[PDB]
């Protein structure tokens, strides 16, 4: 294995010291506003070395943004797909590129059987090329790295089944900036090149100076280089036409053959295309050339791309006519004099990358290497694309979330093969299309319009019943007496209860255990742990009666706790928020301990009195002018008092202090430890009242933040043997610490109601001596390190926070782990901030045409690690990666893969079982199953299941934590006959692997693998 510590990889770019080098000066280039006035030798170019060029057609579709994926696909792209498919059938020498699966599996499912043949025809030929070949173009800022896998191997399965072919070439003109770990996946995946295109328009300048456009970008961790993957990145402002045949927008718009009025287009420098004849062709051709040879000399081989589409292009036969003939025209001058010295014609973009990679080889150039990432992008000025980060907060915390069910779905469902009656292949299908849809770069980004966001949570609502469906009916199979299992597959067994989402507070969607005398005395609940290790947790149910007790399937009492069920109101008369607790529900806890990718039964039962193993919380408002407040059966009086600092600890764990507004101030590891300053703060900023306004991609304050103005909040201690809280109702946000033995947990229900042109920001203020140094992930697999950078405004200073972030000096570090994405910086030594919501009434000219005026609250989930890190291993100064704590990681996967929790629907569950998965291994902590997959349905004799295997890097620092079993995924289905190493899409064999073991991973690597199984 690789050190990804210790050794710093020698690359000729590395982002992070290219940034600290780089003067971002914004001047006026001329033609190429961003860049300089290019010139090149005439001779360079002659009859033995002639400038090839590859005009590549293409469409940019979104699966929803302005209009929904439905409402696109009747307006626009099923016009697209079917004037392509006859326009390259009728004219051989066309080619045209296709990105988004979701759009073409849409059309060509709905096709009759001849153009389908027609269409798998102008595939094999090679006229119609797919690039990447995802469901989707993801997000590369918020997306997780599970569930950018996830829509990539949607897309590449249904290309191989329907199309036959993968892709090996990826295209990723629109994603706003760009991430490492996209090569990261496509070349684990089969790809051999990569292409990219909003990126930072001063990085543009400098690479292009450097001729460093193309470059073989490695993983910042990557010494050897085994990692590396050939990125193109394209030089200009944009993807369209303008921007894409050389520098001079007003003379490459004069190419874009739409434009000359009957489309309803124009050419914003006012010269409009002519249309190519025999009079004209010897001056348009020297015109296009010149703009060709000007882009060549921002690259190092004879081989040149030219992208020609646009927005929904090539939808009408006459425009397909337009640019074709045209075109053809000008190919048959420039070719045929030799004094251009070009042979240009249209072309795919795999052609592109094997004449880019013949010239290579020729030895006419060599390529420099890259680490690091395109994140904040600027397309002009100050416009810094950090809004995105966390636009629509409500919908990123709903891809967590299904992230997660999809996760647990496909493994409950993936241990028995199904007959097709029960649906599951059905409704796992739905969930996995409908969360890849969202990964687009309109949607998790939160740039879509009202009713396509609307949409997408509707896809997303589906999908979850389409889990739920599915682990009920799984469970119920996997904890069934066999002989005794007799399933409808349309009941539902079991419910799920889920505690975080959409959260308390934001919807009562949660169901009440009820039990009583008359009734009902008791209850089986059962917990799933996807996780390759054994887990406890604590879990929570609502119960009708405090008086509840805890069993496991063998009858031993489980120690318990009842709190009360606690509601926050903005009371409109009294214009306080405070909380209101129940008088018929109450919350029971207790620790459930659950196998390796397994099930654990526990019965909940109630009695008169008080049981003997559960205790009762004490509860404490803190508030002037209080009132009683009543909670029914249970067995505590809420006590009252005025605001004051108080301090809580549960277990031997951390001491938390808290201001008497709720909000921590300091936490004392241990018992003689120092007590480190840790302030929470809310602060909000503005928008600007002069220039350019902050919306949906942009954020653009009006100067740094100011505290919000917090009155007198009433403020809410819950303490508890297994959990104790602190929770306020400040304005626009309930505020709640809760703690349970080791690193505390925050949850924030925001509310921004109804405060225009405001983000609302939580800040955490330390003494640690950070600097201008902080570290945020990138999709979920790996930090970075950030160096805040006072020659760039603060917007810049922004970066997506898809799962955590820390800062730390030589002794002490602080990690702040979320369960969704949202944007965040280090703006001064010893901060770190994360925003919450924003509610912004302008548009900000990227063509969304609203504001961001529909917000709705959200639960948002945190875990905060306060750690002493002076005897951990760390990589060097110069390293540009940082590593996680062992208890930073875990507290980070008890956001994104808590255990799910299901209640018998039922009065009486016959032939219930204790446990699944008791002979699990117990994998190493650093080591995930990440996908399990059965890739057979119940028909095939050979069934085949498929595991992705992912490892982190975490940490050396003196605790072991270790005896651990070898996990061989190939085994943990019976009969197995052959184990194959794959591509992470599982399309493609690479290794056929020695008593059918599958080893596993080195740190920072992932592999899949598929078992096959004869049984
Ligand atoms: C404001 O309209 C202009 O920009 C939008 C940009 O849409 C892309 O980028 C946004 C972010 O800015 C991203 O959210 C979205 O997914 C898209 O990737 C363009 O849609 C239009 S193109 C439009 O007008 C062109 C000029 O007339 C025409 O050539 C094209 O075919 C379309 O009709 C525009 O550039
Ligand atoms: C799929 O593509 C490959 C390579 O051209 C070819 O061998 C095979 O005949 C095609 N069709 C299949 C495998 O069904
Ligand atoms: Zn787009």
């Amino acid at each position: 294995c690789q050190d990804v510590v210790q050794d710093v990889p020698n690359v000729d770019v590395q982002m992070l010291e290219l940034y600290d080098r780089m003067s971002f000066k914004d001047i006026d280039g001329g033609v190429w506003k961003q860049g300089w006035n290019i010139k090149y030798d005439p001779l360079k170019y002659n009859a033995h070395h002639k400038l090839k060029v590859f005009v590549v057609p293409h469409s940019h579709n979104d699966p929803g943004w302005i209009q929904t994926f439905e409402e696109y696909y009747q307006h626009d792209t099923k016009h697209i797909l079917s004037n392509a498919l006859r326009h390259l059938h009728d004219n051989p020498e066309m080619k045209f590129i296709w990105a988004e699966i979701s759009y073409f599996a849409r059309f060509y499912h709905d096709l009759g059987e001849n153009k389908k043949l027609q269409m798998k025809s102008i595939v094999k030929n090679g006229q119609l090329e797919f690039v990447t070949g995802g469901w989707v173009m993801p997000d590369e800022a918020n997306s997780h790295w599970r569930n950018v896998l996830l829509q990539l191997t949607e897309g590449q399965t249904w290309l191989k089944q329907f199309m036959n072919v993968t892709p090996t070439a990826s295209w990723a003109i629109a994603p706003f900036g760009h991430s490492p770990t996209m090569p990261y996946i496509l070349q684990k995946s089969g790809f051999k090149n990569m292409l990219i295109q909003r990126t930072h328009y001063s990085v543009k300048k400098e690479l292009a100076q450097q001729r460093q456009l193309e470059f073989l970008w490695r993983q910042i961790w990557d010494n050897k280089g085994d990692t590396a993957l050939f990125t193109h990145m394209m030089p200009f402002y944009s993807y369209d036409i303008p921007h894409t045949c050389g520098p001079d927008p007003k003379v490459c718009c004069q190419f874009d053959f739409k434009r000359m009025g009957s489309f309803g287009l124009s050419c914003p420098w006012k010269v409009p295309p002519r249309t190519i004849s025999d009079q004209n062709v010897a001056a348009r051709s020297d015109l296009l050339v010149d703009q060709w040879k000007k882009k060549a000399e921002l690259y190092r081989t004879n081989v040149l791309l030219i992208p020609l589409g646009d927005d929904f292009r090539f939808k009408q036969n006459t425009e397909w006519d337009v640019q074709r003939v045209n075109y053809e025209r000008l190919f048959e001058h420039i070719n045929s004099q030799a004094h251009f010295n070009v042979q240009a014609q249209f072309g795919t973009l795999q052609e592109y990358f094997d004449a880019v990679h013949q010239a290579e080889r020729a030895g006419q150039a060599e390529f420099p290497t890259l680490s690091g990432d395109f994140f904040t992008y600027a397309d002009r000025s100050d416009n810094y694309w950090s809004g995105y980060y966390t636009s629509r907060p409500y919908h990123k915390r709903m891809d967590r979330v299904l992230m997660h069910y999809v996760r647990a779905a496909e493994m409950l469902s993936a241990w028995h093969s199904w007959d097709g009656m029960a649906r599951i292949e059905e409704r796992l299908e739905q969930a996995r299309r409908e969360l890849s849809l969202f990964q687009h770069h309109d949607g998790i980004t939160g740039t879509a319009k009202t009713h396509v966001v609307v949409d997408y949570e509707q896809r997303m609502q589906e999908a979850l019943k389409a889990c739920q469906m599915v682990m009920q009916q799984s469970v119920y199979r996997l904890l069934t007496k066999p002989s005794i299992y007799s399933p409808d597959f349309s009941f539902s067994y079991f419910t799920l209860d889920d505690s975080r989402w959409p959260g308390s507070g934001v919807e009562d969607s949660r169901t009440t255990i009820i039990l009583g005398e008359d009734i009902l005395p008791s209850k089986h609940v059962v917990m799933h742990n996807t996780l390759p290790h054994w887990r406890e947790q604590l879990v929570d149910f609502y119960v009708s009666s405090p008086f509840v007790s805890v069993t496991d399937l063998a009858n031993n009492p489980v120690e318990a706790q009842v709190s009360p069920v606690w509601s926050w109101h903005h009371d409109t008369l009294t214009k306080t928020i405070h909380p209101q607790g129940s008088t018929t529900k109450y919350r029971i806890i207790f620790k459930a301990r659950v196998p390796p990718m397994g099930l654990a039964t526990y019965v909940l039962t109630i009695s008169d009195s008080k049981p003997e193993h559960t205790s009762y919380a004490s509860n404490l408002l803190l508030r002037k002018n209080p009132t009683s407040l009543p909670l029914g059966q249970y067995p505590e009086d809420v006590k009252f008092g005025d605001p004051r600092e108080i301090s809580l600890r549960v277990g031997n764990g951390p001491t938390l202090a808290f201001s008497e507004q709720g909000l921590l101030k300091s936490i004392q590891l241990t018992q003689d430890s120092p007590h480190v300053p840790v302030h929470f703060k809310f602060l909000k900023y503005g928008v600007r009242s002069h220039g350019d306004r902050s919306g949906a991609y942009l954020f653009l304050p009006n100067g740094p933040a100011s505290p919000v103005e917090l009155g007198q909040p009433v403020v809410l201690v819950t303490k508890g043997k297994l959990e104790s809280s602190v929770s306020v109702g400040l304005p626009s946000v309930v505020h709640q610490t809760i703690m349970r033995g080791g690193a505390p947990e925050i949850r924030n229900l925001v509310d921004i109601g109804s405060l225009d042109n405001t983000e609302i920001v939580m800040r955490l203020e330390t003494h640690i001596d950070s600097g201008d140094i902080f570290y945020t992930d990138l999709n979920g697999l790996q930090f970075i390190k950030r160096r805040r950078l006072d020659k760039l405004p603060l917007q810049a200073n922004y970066y997506p926070i898809p799962s955590g972030m820390f800062i730390e000096d030589a002794n002490t570090r602080l990690t702040l782990l979320t369960g969704q994405p949202l944007g965040g910086s280090s703006l001064a030594s010893g901060e770190l901030e994360i925003m919450q919501d924003r509610r912004l009434a302008s548009d900000d000219e990227r063509g969304l045409g609203q504001g961001v005026l529909d917000n709705k609250p959200v639960l948002h989930i945190y875990r905060l690690v306060l750690e002493k890190v002076n005897n951990c291993v760390r990589p060097s100064k110069l390293h540009p990666a940082g590593y996680l704590t062992s208890a930073a990681h875990k507290a980070s996967q008890s956001l994104l893969d808590p255990l799910d929790k299901f209640i018998f629907a039922e009065n009486e569950w016959i032939g219930a079982q204790g446990q699944f998965g008791g002979d699990h291994p117990s994998a190493r902590e650093d080591l995930d199953v990440s996908v399990m997959r059965r890739l057979t349905k119940s028909s095939a004799k050979t069934q085949r299941v498929g595991y992705v295997l992912h490892r982190t890097n975490l940490m050396q620092c003196g605790t072991p934590e270790e005896h651990t079993q070898k996990l061989d995924v190939c085994h943990l289905l019976p009969n197995v006959a052959r184990c194959e190493r794959t591509t992470l899409t599982f399309l493609q064999n690479l290794e056929h692997l020695d008593g059918m073991v599958a080893p596993e991973v080195c740190p920072m690597e992932t592999a899949a693998y598929v078992s096959s199984h004869s049984s």
